[PDB]
DNA sequence: GTTTAGTTCCTCGTTTTCTCTCGTTG
DNA sequence: CCAACGAGAGAAAACGAGGAACTAAA
């Protein structure tokens, strides 16, 4: 309206639209202009580094707590890790970007590497949960178009306790929303072993998990056929 | 004996929703 | 001085792959 005139004016001048204390972490504000704060800037470089390693905010919080840092709120770290203010840009409505006059803290190369970690995260729901299967979001139903889901079935039969794992199309799981498509339900241990052998011809657990997401796009299953779509 | 499926009701990192406040320019 | 918008904070709610325990067939 009439007050958008004032906010666009600062962007053309390379100035930030956020100068409030507590909302400009890593920067001191002097006469409405930003200047690095060595105490807080050192944490940001430390935060960006660890997030690349852990590729998770919660894992980032837990490691920072072991370094004496006070753990901020979750959304606090996400905003910090996705705000291009720290590689030297000022933006109106997060879609009109201009290089600011302030000194950046994070390299422009590192910033976008982080952004691809979040991008990959969004395409893989629950990938950072303790229970995420080895192939959490990699298996797709050929006959069905829907994604397979890991399933852990344990039973007590005649006193003895058994434990079994499976990968089944989501149609077998959500019976209130989806009709079964007649696609095979594979033993988890048998399919995982099959994927391993094939990946070999082309580390801890979560190291495996992520290593697969980097060199496989999606895995297709058509009955007994496993066709890996390499990335 | 050993497996393969169903159903109910929880797990929790992540995402999204929705107020509250700050403060610069008009 | 002052109002008003965009933006960061942030508690709550919603997400969704995956679980725990129990059951009956295969
Ligand atoms: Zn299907």
């Amino acid at each position: 309206d009439r007050m958008v005139m004032g906010k666009i004016k600062r962007i053309e001048a390379g100035l930030p639209l956020t100068t409030a204390k507590g909302r400009t972490f890593g920067y001191d504000v002097i006469d409405t202009k930003l200047y690095i704060n060595e105490e807080e800037a050192k944490q940001l470089r430390l935060i960006y580094d660890i997030f690349e390693e852990e590729q998770s905010i919660t894992f980032l919080q837990k490691r920072l707590k072991k370094l004496g840092f006070k753990v901020r709120t979750y959304n606090r770290y996400n905003n910090w890790l996705t705000n291009d203010l720290y590689c030297g840009y000022v933006s109106y409505k997060d879609k009109v970007h201009v290089k600011g006059i302030h000194e950046p803290i994070i390299s422009e190369e590192q910033f976008y590497r982080v952004q691809e970690i979040f991008s990959r995260m969004g395409k893989n729901p629950n990938m950072n949960k303790e229970s995420a299967s080895l192939l959490n979001n990699l298996v797709v139903c050929s006959k069905c178009g829907l994604g397979f889901v890991h399933r852990r079935k344990d039973t007590v039969s005649r006193g003895k306790k058994y434990h079994y794992r499976y990968y089944s199309c989501k149609t077998y799981k959500h019976t209130h929303e989806l009709e079964k498509c007649g696609n095979k339900i594979w033993r988890a241990d048998k399919l995982e072993e099959l994927i391993i052998d094939r990946v070999n011809n082309y580390l801890e657990f979560r190291e495996k998990q992520l290593y697969l997401k980097s060199l496989i796009n999606k895995i297709y299953i058509d009955g007994e056929q496993v066709t890996i779509e390499w990335l």
